[PDB]
């Protein structure tokens, strides 16, 4: 799901190295698993991401901070686009909706104005961006299409929510096992905490995740403290359903995006969508009136220094 931006040193999501080759500049939107893949601490080359997403990096996969240039959301920042000190870009992140510090880029340079929105959820306080509202003429628009596909409607992040609460309302003595990424959902856990007056258990980690976003103190780590314990979602299988099931009669459930039949009764894919609807989007093209849509061309003029940076 990597991108690299046509004749220019920029790479959004794309950490292959040798399928970049021209890449010199790496961004990150977000920190979730499958944006990543090649970060590690051997990773030894300039990235860019949220304040939020630079804390995450640097722990949870050991990059180095030496090779994270943090910036804050909102503002616009002058890169480098050489090894002189001539040619420079301009580079606005945008808070994407989507998770804990997730952005949008909005690129400016010799290419023109990109905005990469990434992994996004529309909601119309998004228009009302200082960077987005000068009038500015996009040129290109990298758009999140995930729920464009005519084929599975998924339901919206507040449907989803809904059928949870029905589900654990159905089970009042029931054990609920909640399959998650390593990112994400995580204010859902503090609804189903206030719906429901329970503590949620996590492990160490998430509870670190949590108490770095600075949600209520609803959390624990201690098994007997609450009926709703938030694990990984490879843990909800078969085999373990009859594990949990031994010593208490337990209800596991699914968020995912995806197609999934439930290998047990007591298992309950739920679908999760998490990115912006059909409707959303073309209500936030037609507010940007871009020149094309990119789904996740003109060739520009590169500069006789950026031309170099991009082979070394
Ligand atoms: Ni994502």
């Amino acid at each position: 799901n990597g991108v690299l931006i046509p004749h220019t040193p920029i790479a959004v999501d794309f950490w292959s190295l040798r399928r970049a080759g021209t890449a010199r500049l790496f961004f990150l939107s977000h920190m979730h698993s499958d944006h990543t893949v090649g970060l590690s601490s051997t990773w030894a080359r300039p990235l860019y991401c949220s304040p939020i997403t630079a804390h995450l990096l640097h722990r949870h996969l050991q990059v180095s901070k030496q090779w994270i240039q943090a910036l804050e959301v909102g503002e616009s920042h002058v890169l480098p686009l050489d090894e002189i000190g001539q040619e420079t870009m301009t580079v606005t992140l945008l808070d994407a909706n989507h998770c804990p510090g997730s952005v949008m880029f909005l690129f400016e340079g010799y290419f023109g104005t990109i905005l990469y929105t990434g992994d996004f959820r529309y909601t119309p306080s998004m228009l009302k961006e200082p960077a987005l509202t000068l009038g500015k003429q996009i040129h290109t628009l990298y758009l999140d299409n995930t729920n464009c596909n005519p084929a599975l409607v998924l339901p919206s992040r507040q449907e989803a929510a809904h059928q949870i609460v029905q589900l654990i309302r159905k089970h009042p003595q029931h054990n609920i096992k909640i399959g998650l990424y390593s990112l994400g959902k995580e204010s859902l856990l503090e609804q189903l905490a206030l719906e429901f007056q329970t503590w949620v258990v996590l492990s160490p980690r998430r509870l670190e995740l949590v108490q770095l976003l600075g949600l209520a103190d609803v959390f624990t780590v201690e098994e007997k403290a609450g009926r709703i314990h938030a694990v990984d979602h490879m843990e909800i299988c078969h085999s373990n359903m009859l594990r949990w099931n031994q010593t208490h009669p337990t209800i596991a459930i699914l968020p995912t995006s995806r197609k999934i039949h439930s290998s047990h009764p007591d298992i309950h894919v739920i679908p999760y969508s998490d990115h912006s609807s059909y409707s959303e989007l073309r209500a936030f093209v037609a507010a940007l009136k871009p020149c094309q849509v990119v789904p996740i061309i003109s060739v520009p003029l590169i500069p006789d220094s950026v031309q170099q940076y991009m082979s070394s």
